[PDB]
């Protein structure tokens, strides 16, 4: 049940334990914590205690990503959930892609969050479905889609095609419960996102019930966009957010 390969270097999770705020940051599929590690470090020296967990199966090998369901990684956000529910009065959630998408289902199931900030958050990408239909165990991974080149993201080589149906289902369910989400939202679209139809935050904005909500659109990154130009936009835009909603 438990991952067969060490967490590769650069992929360990980060804690800081500092004020009555949290933040919970939560990364990608097929990607690991150094997506969302200069966001955290930020919010951290900001003054908010920082939760930035590493997803099962993610940050070692695909071979244990293979092994892993959306379970898993939903076990893995509520896990990071409850560590700030014992520290903090006040908790907010952020998230990268996949780590967007479940930003938002967590806010399904916990009316208690103050906020989400959803980054090229995935509700629906309808290339997965195409992709199958018309094979293999593991897809060889396209490169990340960054638009500043010099930046090196972690993630796996090969993706399993057995995640890729997990992920759809993820995604699936969290569509399905977005009037659920009622917090405020602040969610950011990269416009030349390659891997994540940008529609996506329109999706979003549209679904949840929330009164306070805006959609940032992002014209200097493509997908990964915590690591890419707009990255100090980002960091700067998610703590006068959480500053207003505290």
């Amino acid at each position: 049940m438990s991952e067969q390969y060490p967490v590769l270097s650069g992929a360990e999770p980060f804690y800081a334990e500092n004020g009555p705020v949290g933040v919970l940051l939560v990364h990608g599929f097929t990607g690991t914590p150094h997506s969302m590690r200069p966001l955290a470090e930020a919010y951290a020296k900001a003054g908010y205690t920082v939760c930035l967990p590493r997803l099962k199966g993610h940050g070692t090998h695909y071979e244990d990503m293979e092994r892993t369901t959306f379970h898993d990684w939903v076990a893995s956000v509520e896990e990071g959930y409850g560590w700030l529910k014992q520290r903090c009065q006040t908790i907010f959630v952020t998230g990268l892609s996949m780590g967007g998408t479940l930003t938002l289902y967590l806010a399904e199931h916990h009316p208690d969050i103050c906020g989400i900030v959803p980054i090229n958050a995935a509700v629906d990408i309808p290339a997965i479905a195409a992709g199958m239909t018309g094979l293999p165990r593991y897809l060889d991974s396209i490169g990340s889609d960054l638009k500043n080149p010099d930046v090196k993201e972690l993630a796996y080589e090969k993706t399993p095609t057995a995640s890729l149906l997990q992920l759809a289902r993820l995604m699936a369910q969290t569509k399905a419960k977005l009037d659920r989400i009622v917090c405020p939202a602040l969610i950011f679209v990269s416009d030349e996102d390659h891997v994540v139809p940008p529609g996506n935050a329109d999706i979003i904005f549209q679904g949840i019930s929330s009164t306070e909500k805006e959609i940032v659109r992002l014209r200097n990154s493509y997908h990964v966009a915590t690591l890419d130009y707009d990255q100090p936009m980002i960091i700067e835009r998610s703590l006068e957010f959480f500053a207003k909603h505290a």
